[PDB]
This record gives C-alpha cells, sequence and structure tokens, in this order.
C-alpha cells in the first residue's frame, strides 16, 4: 500500500490513455480495410457518439459512486477493449454505430478515475494526487498520440496493426483495472432522493460552488475551442505536434498544481479569474491571426490555453473533493461533466449552426474569446465582492 496505492493508480491512469489507434479511427473507417465512404461516417456513425455520451453518462455518475469507482474504470477498459475489437471485426455500419456507443462510454466512464483518486488517499493528500493523476493521464494522453503518429508516419505499420497495438495496450490495462483497491462501501448509501439533497447541501458551499460552475463553463469553453481549433487552422504535421505540445505542457501543469501553496479561500476567485483572462487572450490569438508565418504565435497560445486549463483542472477537482464531507465526489464530477457539455452543446448551437447564429470558423474563435472574457469579469466581480465582504 506505500507505493501501489498512488504509483500504480499513475501508472493506471498512463497506460489506460494508451491508445495508439484511437487517433486514427476516422481514416481506419475511411480505408482499404473498412471501405467506408464519408457520408457513412460524417453522419451515421460519429452523430451516435455525439448523440449517446449524454445518455450514458447520465446514469455513470448516479451509479459511480455506489457501486464504487473500480467497477466503472473496469467498465470503462472493457468498452474499450469490446470497441477496438468492433473496429477490427465491424463490416456494416451498424457495428461501427455500437462502436461509438461503447466509445461514448469509455469517455463518460473517467469521472470514475477522477473520483477514484480521491477515494483512494486520505484527504490531507487531495491536491498531490489529484495533480499525479492528472499529470498522468495527459502524459498518457499524449504518449498515445506520439506513438500512433510515429508508427504510422515514421513507422510502417498499417492501421490494422496499429489497432492491433493498441488493442493489446488496452488488454493490459483492463489487466491493471483488475488489480484497483475498492474503496469501503461508505457510510452514505429513495437512495436519489438521498443523493440529490446531499448534493443540495454540498453545493450550498462556497467552494465547492465556485468551482463546480468554472468545471460547467470554463471546460464548456476549453472544449468548445480545442474541439474547433482543427477546424480553424484546416479552413499538417504542425498540428499534431501542436497538439502533442499542448499535451505535454498540460501534463507538466497538472503535475505542478499538486504542489502550489495557496490559500483557496481569498486567492481561489482570482486566481480563476487570471486564469480565464488569460485564456480570453490566448484564444482571441487563435482567432486574430491571418498571417501566414505566424502559425508559431498560434501553436504557442493554443499549447498555453490547454496547459492554463489543464492546470486548474486538478485544483478544481481537489476542491470539490475536499469540500464534498461525503462519498458523492464522482457525481459531482459528473453533474459538472453533463453540465458543461449541455452549455458547449448550447453555444455550438448559438453560435455554429444555420438556425442560430450563422458566423465563419474565425467569428466562431471570437465569440468564444468574448465568452472566455465574460467569464474572466464575472469571476473578477466575484473576487471583489469577496473581498469587500471581509
Amino acid at each position: 500500500s506505500w507505493r501501489h496505492l498512488v504509483c500504480y493508480l499513475c501508472f493506471y491512469g498512463f497506460m489506460a490513455q494508451i491508445r495508439p489507434g484511437e487517433s486514427f479511427i476516422t481514416p481506419y473507417l475511411l480505408g482499404p480495410d473498412k471501405q467506408f465512404t464519408r457520408e457513412q461516417v460524417t453522419n451515421e456513425i460519429t452523430p451516435v457518439l455525439s448523440y449517446s455520451y449524454l445518455a450514458v453518462l447520465v446514469p455513470v455518475f448516479l451509479l459511480t459512486d455506489y457501486l464504487r469507482y473500480t467497477p466503472v474504470l473496469l467498465l470503462q477498459g472493457l468498452s474499450f477493449v469490446s470497441v477496438w475489437l468492433l473496429l477490427l471485426l465491424g463490416h456494416s455500419v451498424a457495428h461501427m454505430q455500437l462502436m461509438e456507443l461503447f466509445y461514448s462510454v469509455t469517455m463518460a466512464a473517467r469521472i470514475a478515475y477522477s473520483s477514484y483518486i480521491f477515494s483512494l488517499v486520505r484527504p490531507a493528500r487531495y491536491q498531490r494526487v489529484a495533480g499525479y493523476s492528472r499529470a498522468a493521464v495527459l502524459l498518457g494522453v499524449f504518449t498515445s498520440s506520439v506513438l500512433g503518429q510515429l508508427l504510422v508516419t515514421v513507422g510502417r505499420v498499417s492501421f490494422s496493426t496499429l489497432n492491433y497495438i493498441s488493442l493489446a495496450f488496452l488488454t493490459f490495462s483492463v489487466v491493471l483495472a483488475l488489480f484497483l483497491k475498492r474503496p469501503k462501501r461508505s457510510l452514505f448509501f429513495s437512495v436519489l432522493a438521498r443523493m440529490l439533497r446531499e448534493l443540495g447541501d454540498s453545493l450550498r458551499r462556497p467552494q465547492l460552488r465556485l468551482w463546480s460552475l468554472w468545471w460547467v463553463f470554463n471546460s464548456a469553453g476549453y472544449y468548445l475551442v480545442v474541439y474547433y481549433v482543427h477546424i480553424l487552422w484546416n479552413e499538417r504535421v504542425y498540428n499534431f505536434a501542436a497538439d502533442a505540445a499542448s499535451t505535454l505542457l498540460g501534463a507538466i501543469t497538472s503535475f505542478a498544481a499538486g504542489f502550489v501553496k495557496i490559500r483557496w479561500a481569498r486567492w481561489s476567485k482570482l486566481l480563476i479569474a487570471g486564469v480565464t483572462a488569460t485564456q480570453a487572450g490566448l484564444v482571441f490569438l487563435l482567432a486574430h491571426t491571418r498571417h501566414p508565418s505566424s502559425i508559431w504565435l498560434c501553436y504557442a497560445a493554443f499549447v498555453l490555453f490547454r496547459g492554463s486549463y489543464q492546470f486548474l483542472v486538478p485544483i478544481a477537482t481537489f476542491q470539490i473533493a475536499s469540500s464534498l464531507s461525503k462519498e458523492l465526489c464522482a457525481l459531482v464530477f459528473g453533474v459538472n461533466t453533463f453540465f458543461a457539455t449541455i452549455v458547449k452543446t448550447i453555444i455550438t448551437f448559438i453560435v455554429s449552426d444555420v438556425r442560430g447564429l450563422g458566423l465563419p470558423v474565425r467569428k466562431q474563435f471570437q465569440l468564444y474569446s468574448v465568452y472566455f472574457l465574460i467569464l474572466s469579469i464575472i469571476y473578477f466581480l466575484g473576487a471583489m465582492l469577496d473581498g469587500l465582504r471581509h
């Protein structure tokens, strides 16, 4: 328990993020093996993922606390294994839709890990473990992306061999998940009413409410910028370089966030306001760039934006866990993720849709920068009001 409780947890996160074939799923489907046209992939396969993610996430956060966080992690690993099995053995569109449903399950089942890190360790070590786990997860993502790109570009492996490597890594990740310490049954746990009442009582607290609003709104803006950053530049090797550098800086900043010594009652709002203002500036930098010999600055801005967000994420998770005097950390995590996805979808429908305020990608990023600026301004006003009522 001295090393294989935290070191093993970080290793499991790192190796569970290892999926070399994850970033090449769409080219694999649009390849000689699967022989799928663009129409089938674009508007018959990925819609299943987009429309099922929330439908899977809704029970996930309700069940992860009661079943404890180990079964949900094992389910996520098995769902990734099923995703890759369907990738290697699917022939029809229905198989790919089922694979995307399992992928939505996998993406919904990460709050289980994000809370399991807190459930394992004493509350006095919440900040460091939150940083360690996020650093390990982002290092795993970076390693998976770099390994896949190396295997497909400089290496001469096919998309099938890369997917076989990913399946082997997922099998090893499942084996690792099979040896995770399941926490105690917990005093907590209709039960729904109990968890809803506890969620309300805990949201009454100021430290949890402040970082839950950040999770709902800053993450929604983060995912809007990250998802639309690829279309903005495309409207190539350097794009993957920017993504990998962003992921590495995010891992470094998440690791550093577990060592910062800040009194999280007077400068918690100020830190959020400063980070959000910096993110607004970086998104404006990503938006207002049109010089051909300036893409290095755009990539640096994107890297710094992702680094700032992944620096504040472990702080948010540790502050939410420490402000919860109940085994409902994953319920709050999932509720925040669900509301962040709802806000992201709403902003996507407004800024990017024919029915809504239809705008090009550059105007979309300008709107995202304005949104981040509004969030920063709100957090600065909240910090000023909190400091005035000392």
